[PDB]
């Protein structure tokens, strides 16, 4: 039953080759001509070298473009890196180092964010003249289910982000139960709504583009206000919303500040990334109800996106009455989500442990990295040739089988709904000249440092130092 994710996707082209497949404010695509465009993409991929385990740079906005590339590194046998055109210079040159990337697919308007680059650089906007001349045929054999389909980085605590890396074969087992447990259908119409440089972009685009659905770019300006976000959903009549966790609980505090009623199209909600308030969760029931439908997703980049879920407009109002909401049950049979003690023991029902995950969700690991790999992709030491990789999420399997978010072991948190190592700020902080020592913690981001030789400008000076290094969430809102 060997698969790749552009194979689920080239077999939804022969079934609905004529059905809208992407669209944005600016065009849209049907599905035969986003396949024919990437395969032409693809095929010009093949002949500057790309091939099973090559890692292309994918350095775009969010575009027809984007999803044309993100497939065409698909079809042509290698691995996209996402490099977010939003993160300063130096850090997208370590990302294209430390991945040793020599394609980069991209526009025009981003060609001198890369630190300069030896490598083969494409401009999806300015060079489609010379792409449209390479093949629209699928291409074969280019890749197997082992084979890598990306690598995406995430904050690293010793002080500069890693990359995970996620094989085919645990992508396309995680696109095929998510499509049944959503029941996603031709029919839908799904809002893409997070930066490819977080791996829920992923569920949105594949879930969506591997079953027939309609796939919606959103634009920048229509998060900005609640009733924008609506009104826009409600004009696109989206059926399908994936959301941050913190996006959401924004949604529902201005759905009761307001009178505002949610798109007619809406049927399901499907939120993750941190802990879900109770009280809003609270909210959203009782002032919208059990429709659209309300999930509530977890798991980290290296279990591939989610392995579990909990379908929260289907609990009991008891149920939604504890301390905590829960996140669930595995997504599906080959997906093991074990709460286990300090000795990867398993612990009765209701006992509290670390979440370690095993089975088909699992990443190869992170890219040279080996320690950092062997220390959190762990040989399951009671079924030899499997792994588990360790969270460092604490939880707790309660007796009606559903599993609590419990906290975390360790310096990682959310800001602005993005992973954030809190020691990769602080290391970093360390090394400019004037800082001494630094502790950063939430909540949302306050530095306490102690100066070496103090201005009273120190505050802009670190945000400016920070600014052309770190991501924006990553820099401390207040210093101290
Ligand atoms: N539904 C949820 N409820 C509570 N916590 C969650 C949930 N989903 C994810 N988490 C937490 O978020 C972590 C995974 O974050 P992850 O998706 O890996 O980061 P990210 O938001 O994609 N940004 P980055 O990893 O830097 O690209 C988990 O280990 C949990 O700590
Ligand atoms: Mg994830």
């Amino acid at each position: 039953f060997k698969q790749s994710i552009h194979q689920l996707f080239e077999t939804q082209v022969e079934r609905t080759p004529e059905a809208v497949a992407v669209l944005s404010e600016q065009g849209q695509l049907t599905y035969e001509e986003l396949n024919t465009k990437a395969n032409q993409l693809a095929h010009y991929l093949r002949t500057l070298g790309v091939k099973s385990e090559t890692l292309v740079g994918v350095c775009v906005d969010r575009s027809l473009e984007m999803v044309i590339g993100l497939l065409a590194i698909l079809k042509a046998g290698g691995a996209y890196v996402p490099l977010d055109p939003t993160y300063p210079r130096e850090r997208l040159t370590y990302m294209v180092q430390d991945a040793q990337i020599s394609v980069l697919v991209t526009q025009t308007q981003w060609s001198n964010l890369i630190s300069d680059y030896q490598g083969q650089v494409i401009c999806l906007d300015s060079q489609w003249a010379k792409i449209a001349s390479y093949s629209q045929e699928n291409l074969v054999n280019t890749v197997n289910p082992e084979n890598l389909a990306y690598v995406i980085y995430t904050s690293g605590s010793t002080g500069k982000p890693k990359g995970v890396m996620i094989e085919h074969q645990s992508l396309v087992n995680f696109t095929k139960l998510a499509i049944a447990q959503y029941q996603i259908t031709t029919s839908d119409r799904t809002l893409q709504f997070v930066s490819i440089s977080f791996d829920v972009a992923a569920e949105e685009i594949y879930v969506t583009l591997c079953s027939g659905a309609t796939l919606i770019l959103r634009t920048e300006e229509m998060i900005s206000s609640i009733p924008s976000f609506v009104q826009k959903s409600q004009d696109w009549q989206i059926t399908v919303w994936s959301l941050p966790t913190a996006y959401w609980h924004l949604l529902v505090n201005e759905l009761v500040k307001s009178k505002i009623a949610l798109p007619d199209s809406l049927r399901l909600v499907i939120i993750g990334g941190e802990r879900v308030q109770p009280e809003l969760v609270r909210m959203w029931f009782k002032n919208v109800g059990n429709f659209p439908e309300l999930i509530n997703v977890y798991g980290p980049t290296e279990g591939t996106i989610a392995v579990s879920l909990c379908r929260l407009s289907q609990l009991t109002e008891s149920q939604r009455n504890r301390t905590e909401i829960p996140i669930g049950k595995s997504l599906g049979e080959n997906i093991s989500v074990y709460v286990l003690d300090e000795t990867l023991k398993t612990v009765p029902p209701e006992t509290p442990g670390e979440i370690y995950i095993g089975g088909t969700a699992l990443a190869r690991g992170y890219l040279n990295r080996p320690e950092l790999t062997a220390q959190k992709f762990i040989q399951d030491p009671f079924s030899p040739s499997e792994r588990l990789y360790k969270t460092g999420d604490l939880g707790r399997y309660l007796a009606d089988g559903n599993l609590e978010y419990l906290g975390r072991v360790d310096h990682q948190v959310k800001i602005n709904g993005f992973r954030v190592e809190l020691g990769e700020i602080e290391t970093v902080l360390l090394q400019h000249h004037q800082v001494a020592q630094a502790v950063v913690i939430d909540r949302r981001l306050v530095a306490y440092l102690v100066p070496h030789s103090t201005e009273e400008n120190l505050t802009v000076t670190l945000q400016q130092f920070l600014k052309n290094k770190l991501p924006s969430y990553m820099i401390p809102a207040t210093f101290v």
